[PDB]
């Protein structure tokens, strides 16, 4: 039984990819980018209506394990879609003209073990050599200033860089994607959690992007959107100087493909329950976010490249 008001399991999730999919043929469109470690296959939603030359967004969810509501926005967002589509003017404009392509959950098979095992687990399950600890983290795996300060070389540590770039499955199917349709992809978003953050690059290196004063506006407006539902109030700015040095990132990587509009979003809480958001903050924490991505959504249109 899948709610978009409650975490749902990887089973209950999948079904869901199916479910939705099928209940809205001319909205979305599901494929498999790949497998994961454990052989699970690594589904894509391309939510929008069918047109020819379209632009895109791309956005992923569940990167690290342990950050249930980036899992339970992904879902939020299609929710909202299929919900919307035809009754709200800006989600109605942004289907018609845009394709997003949402991958609810990259890192399936440590999903998986956050709900059997371990629920604060981040990494992948993936083996490594000389050790019996477990898994890369995903967000230093991108081959962006890969495995420099920020990441760890050792494998038993929870920001392990991998064996080398895109050394994981989940990593290098994302990748691929993103490679194989990089001239329609206008903007990248990944959403994690916790403390409440816009992140653009970069993240690999002190060093601004050559947009950084459209970025800083852009999430300046976009944070100030979301706060005017609940005066949620988060911070923003490039991810080494607002975070910390944080290298093989997706979004970096995006960046330097040329996707000039990237940004992580950190979702609630700040320190509160942490990773452990309880299911009661769900909607409230979804509903608030979808105003910034549909803020960051409607610049892009109105800035094409
Ligand atoms: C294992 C750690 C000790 C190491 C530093 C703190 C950690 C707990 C961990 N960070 C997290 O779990 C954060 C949430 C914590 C942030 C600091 C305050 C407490 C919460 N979430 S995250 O992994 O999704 N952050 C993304 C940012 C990357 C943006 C550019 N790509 C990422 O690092 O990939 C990394
Ligand atoms: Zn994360
Ligand atoms: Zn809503
Ligand atoms: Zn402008």
């Amino acid at each position: 039984g899948h709610s978009y008001e409650k975490y749902n399991n990887w089973e209950t999730i999948e079904a869901w990819t199916k479910q939705v999919t099928s209940e809205n043929p001319d909205l979305i469109s599901r494929t498999a980018i790949g497998t994961t470690f454990l052989g699970n296959n690594i589904y894509l939603l391309k939510v929008g209506k069918p047109g020819p030359n379209k632009p895109a967004i791309f956005m992923d969810c569940g990167i690290h394990a342990r950050e249930w509501i980036s899992h339970a926005f992904c879902q939020w967002f299609v929710r909202e879609a299929v919900l919307t589509y035809g009754y709200e003017s800006h989600m109605t404009e942004f289907l018609n003209k845009l394709d997003f392509y949402v991958l609810p959950v990259l890192n399936i098979d440590g999903y998986i073990y956050t709900w059997t095992k371990n629920r604060m687990w981040r990494k992948t399950r993936s083996t490594n050599a000389g050790t019996t600890c477990i898994g890369t983290d995903p967000n230093r795996n991108f081959d962006a200033g890969w495995c420099t300060t920020g990441a760890s070389t050792d494998p038993c540590d929870e920001t392990y860089c991998g064996s080398a770039a895109e050394s994981e499955k989940e990593t290098k199917a994302l990748a691929d994607f993103i490679r194989n349709n990089l001239s329609s992809i206008k903007a990248y978003l990944s959403i994690h959690s916790y403390s409440q953050h816009i992140v653009y690059p970069y993240s690999y290196d002190y060093k601004l992007p050559e947009n950084n004063a459209e970025l800083n506006n852009l999430a300046k407006a976009a944070v100030k959107e979301l706060a005017t539902l609940y005066g949620t109030k988060y911070t923003y700015g490039p991810g080494a100087t607002t975070l910390y040095l944080a290298p093989g990132g997706g979004d970096d990587w995006a960046y330097d493909q040329g996707i000039k509009y990237s940004f992580t979003f950190e979702l609630r809480d700040k320190g509160r329950y942490g990773f452990i958001l309880p299911e009661s903050q769900i909607q409230a924490t979804c509903e608030e976010t979808m105003l910034a991505i549909k803020y960051v959504t409607n610049y892009v249109l109105g800035h094409l490249y």
